[PDB]
């Protein structure tokens, strides 16, 4: 509490008035209040200054707990599918869906699920620099593996030594990696201590250096997804590999629905939970692809292996 | 109509789960905007997929 | 801007302390910042109160 002038009365006759928020008076008979220093805010009685609460998506927060559980479950499912594909690597079903491409796709799916874990926790500089590029590269690799696994994609390109499948996935991912290198070399993101949205707490955000580069990452990812969707849709009715193109189409629609929904969800989320939505979108898309590429096959491989033959896989 | 039912309900679940961090972190006009956008997305997805 | 007390110096010698948000001072040589009424906040200059 500080002194206030009682009009007419001398200096020794003063009123007592409480300090405003953000200012404090530690000692008694104070003529003015003291603003709390940077990163500090007044306490509940304006008696002293206490540190502002540092807000971010926490690992121990129940929302973060659920998101970590879902990412762990996704990694577990991807490793399970990889294990099934490895033990049954000599079966016709695993041979048909190119085993090397399936292994690389599962590696990229593990990377996709793990990349969501770079959005939980207190944002550091390197974490913010790796968030967007990690998911971008991993998902471009996924869409490249799928996009060269379908019909009328490798044929049109082929019309050295290693398969053209790997050359195509390398080029498609290399464009993304070049974009990311240009980004983190010219305008890398950083960890920003935002003290403007709220006055009693400090948000920790990832300030992306160039929104042009982030837009380029997203545009390239969506362009590859659209190419994959179109080429699978032109061949969706084909029954090869247990209707592989139909499920590729399903996965691409799941991806597009997830990100079109990500638009308003991100544009309407404030505070720490913004990182939240990112994780969910990531997870969902990954899960989609995973299911649409493997669960069916996994069934036919583990249970009722009668169709695990060259004739049935067709 | 199996895939159409599946995709309609996938749109419903995906949209409503996507807006959970918005419903738990926003107030004012924007929370009602979240409500309207989620409802419209669900209804449009169901109508499109089924019809 | 209200009048703040200089310790050890008489009443005629005061400092100019800006009114905080929510309160305001409309007159000159004011010794107290007055809070805006209910459903009313203070404008940028703290010279009046707007709804
Ligand atoms: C975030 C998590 C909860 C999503 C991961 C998906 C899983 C819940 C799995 C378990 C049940 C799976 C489904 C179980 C059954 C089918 C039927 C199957 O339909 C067929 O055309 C095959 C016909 C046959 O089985 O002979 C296609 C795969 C699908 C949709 C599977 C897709 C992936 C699903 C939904
Ligand atoms: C859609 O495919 C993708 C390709 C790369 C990254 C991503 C995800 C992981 N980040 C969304 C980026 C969202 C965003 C937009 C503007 C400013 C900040 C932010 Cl954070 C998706
Ligand atoms: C989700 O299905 C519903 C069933 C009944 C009502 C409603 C709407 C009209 N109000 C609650 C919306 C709150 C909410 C709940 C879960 C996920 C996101 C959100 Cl934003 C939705
Ligand atoms: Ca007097
Ligand atoms: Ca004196």
């Amino acid at each position: 509490t500080r002194k206030g002038i009682i009009e007419g009365e001398p200096t020794c006759c003063f009123e007592c008035v409480e300090c405003p928020d953000g200012e404090y008076s530690d000692e008694t008979d104070a003529s003015a209040c003291n603003k709390c220093p940077d990163d500090f805010w007044s306490n509940e009685n304006h008696t002293s200054c206490i540190a502002k609460e540092i807000e971010f998506l926490s690992w121990t927060e129940p929302f973060g707990i659920a998101l970590t559980l879902f990412a762990v479950l996704g990694i577990f499912l991807t490793a399970f599918v990889l294990g099934v594909f490895i033990k049954f690597r000599n079966t016709p079903i695993v041979k048909a869906t190119n085993r090397e491409l399936s292994y690389l796709l599962l590696f990229s799916l593990l990377c996709c699920f793990s990349s969501s874990l770079f959005f939980i926790g207190e944002p550091q500089d390197w974490t913010c620099r790796l968030r967007q590029p990690a998911f971008g590269i991993s998902f471009v690799l996924c869409i490249s593996c799928i996009l060269v696994k379908t019909n009328r994609v490798l044929l049109v390109f082929e019309a050295w030594g290693l398969n053209l499948q790997f050359l195509l996935v390398f080029l498609c991912t290399f464009m993304q990696i070049v974009i990311c290198v240009i980004w983190l070399y010219t305008a890398p993101p950083s960890s920003y201590r935002n003290q403007e949205l709220e006055d009693e707490i400090i948000f920790i955000t990832c300030h992306e250096g160039s929104l042009m580069a982030l837009g380029f990452l997203i545009g390239y990812t969506c362009l590859l997804a659209a190419i994959c969707f179109f080429f699978a849709f032109k061949s969706r009715k084909l029954p090869e590999n247990f209707n592989e193109a139909k499920f590729i189409t399903f996965s691409m629609l799941i991806f597009f629905i997830v990100w079109i929904s990500f638009i308003p969800a991100y544009a309407s989320t404030y505070g720490k939970f913004v990182s939240a939505v990112e994780v969910i979108a990531i997870l969902a898309a990954s899960f989609g692809l995973l299911a649409c590429i493997f669960f069916n096959k996994i069934y036919i491989i583990l249970f009722k292996p009668s169709r695990n033959t060259i004739e049935e896989v067709r």
